[PDB]
C-alpha cells in the first residue's frame, strides 16, 4: 500500500483510475507497484479528456482510454472513412475539424525532449503533436495548438496542481525522476 496509490486514487476521477488500471494491466504492469506509471496515466488519461472537451462538443473522436482492439478498430473506420493514413503506433485522438490525429503528451522534462522522441518515433509526421508540461508549458507540431488558449490554460492549472499536491505530500522528487 503506497501512499502514491492512495493519493491518486483520492485525487483522481474513479472513472480515469479505472481506466488507467485496466490500460496497465492490458500491457503487464501492475498500478500498485508502479505507481509512478499510474499517476502519470491517469494524468494523460484527463488530459486527453480536457483536451477532447475542449472545441465543439463533436470535434474530437477519442482514441485513449478504450482497448487497443477497439481503439485500433474506431482509428481504421477514421482512415478508411478519411483516407488519412493509417499511423503506426497508437494515437490519443482525432481532430474532425483539422481531419489529423494527434498524439498528446504530458511529460515532466523539458517539452524539447519529449517532443523530439515522439517526433522520431512517428516518422512520416501525419499525426498532430501536443506536449503540456507540470511547469505550464507546452508544445505543438508546426505552432498549431488546435484548441485556443482557454481550455489549454485549464489544462497547465490542472496538471500544475496536480503537482503542487504532489510536493505536499512529499511524492513529487520521487514522481520527476522517474520519466
Ligand atoms: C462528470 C464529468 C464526466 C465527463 C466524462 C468524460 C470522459 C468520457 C467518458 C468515457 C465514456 C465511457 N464509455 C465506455 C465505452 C463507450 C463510452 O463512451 N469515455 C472514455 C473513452 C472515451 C469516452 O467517451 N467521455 C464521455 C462523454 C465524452 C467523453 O469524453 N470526461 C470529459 C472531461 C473529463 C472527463 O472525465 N463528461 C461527460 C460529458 C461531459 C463531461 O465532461 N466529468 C468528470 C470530471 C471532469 C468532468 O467534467
Ligand atoms: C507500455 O506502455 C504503455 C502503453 C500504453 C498504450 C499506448 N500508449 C499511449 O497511448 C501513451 N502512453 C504514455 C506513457 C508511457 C509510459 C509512461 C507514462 C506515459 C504517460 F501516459 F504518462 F504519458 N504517454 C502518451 O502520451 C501516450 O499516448 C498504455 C500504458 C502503457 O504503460
Ligand atoms: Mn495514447
Ligand atoms: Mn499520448
Amino acid at each position: 500500500g503506497s501512499h502514491m496509490e492512495d493519493f491518486v486514487r483520492q485525487c483522481f476521477n474513479p472513472m480515469i483510475v479505472e481506466l488507467a488500471e485496466k490500460a496497465m494491466k492490458e500491457y503487464g504492469e501492475d498500478p500498485k507497484i508502479e505507481t509512478n506509471k499510474f499517476a502519470a496515466t491517469c494524468t494523460h488519461l484527463e488530459v486527453c479528456f480536457m483536451y477532447s472537451d475542449g472545441g465543439s462538443k463533436h470535434r474530437f473522436e477519442i482514441i485513449e482510454g478504450r482497448d487497443r482492439i477497439m481503439a485500433w478498430t474506431v482509428v481504421n473506420s477514421i482512415c478508411n472513412t478519411t483516407g488519412v493514413e493509417k499511423p503506426k503506433f497508437l494515437p490519443d485522438l482525432y481532430d474532425y475539424k483539422e481531419n489529423r490525429f494527434i498524439e498528446i503528451g504530458v511529460t515532466r522534462r523539458e517539452v524539447h525532449i519529449y517532443y523530439l522522441e515522439k517526433a522520431n518515433k512517428i516518422k512520416s509526421e501525419k499525426t498532430h503533436i501536443h506536449i503540456f508540461s507540470f511547469t505550464g508549458e507546452e508544445m505543438a507540431t508546426k505552432a498549431d495548438y488546435t484548441l485556443d488558449e482557454e481550455s489549454r490554460a485549464r489544462i497547465k492549472t490542472r496538471l500544475f496542481t496536480i503537482r503542487q499536491e504532489m510536493a505536499s505530500r512529499s511524492l513529487w522528487d520521487s514522481f520527476r525522476q522517474s520519466e
